[PDB]
């Protein structure tokens, strides 16, 4: 049974690459992180920075989350991210994703001790 912090890592961290360099990145990564197992997760973002740099966002700019909670933080700097979004022709079990690489600020919700990211709110 996964902790919230571990689930964030599995769903959103890809430090091994600096950026998505292929249109098939999302297809491969959504599968290998087990996000297509029982359903196609419709949207997911991967962050290509070190785990320490992402954890550090919990000490950056405190902002409201989309749901109105106040434990969200926006990174001071932009970060390399990949947005993965199901295509209109995607349907389980043959999940298919569009890969969009960008450099944006990330907004995460933080919780716990240590205070670490548990939810990916948005990128700007
Ligand atoms: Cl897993
Ligand atoms: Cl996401
Ligand atoms: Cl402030
Ligand atoms: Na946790």
């Amino acid at each position: 049974k996964e902790t919230a912090a571990a689930k964030f890592e599995r769903q959103h961290m890809d430090s091994s690459t600096s950026a998505a360099s292929s249109s098939n990145y999302c297809n491969q990564m959504m599968k290998s992180r087990n996000l297509t197992k029982d359903r196609c997760k419709p949207v997911n973002t991967f962050v290509h920075e070190s785990l320490a740099d992402v954890q550090a966002v919990c000490s950056q700019k405190n902002v409201a989350c989309k749901n109105g909670q106040t434990n969200c933080y926006q990174s001071y700097s932009t970060m390399s991210i990949t947005d993965c979004r199901e295509t209109g022709s995607s349907k389980y079990p043959n999940c298919a994703y569009k890969t969009t690489q960008a450099n944006k600020h990330i907004i995460v919700a933080c919780e716990g001790n240590p205070y670490v990211p548990v939810h990916f709110d948005a990128s700007v």
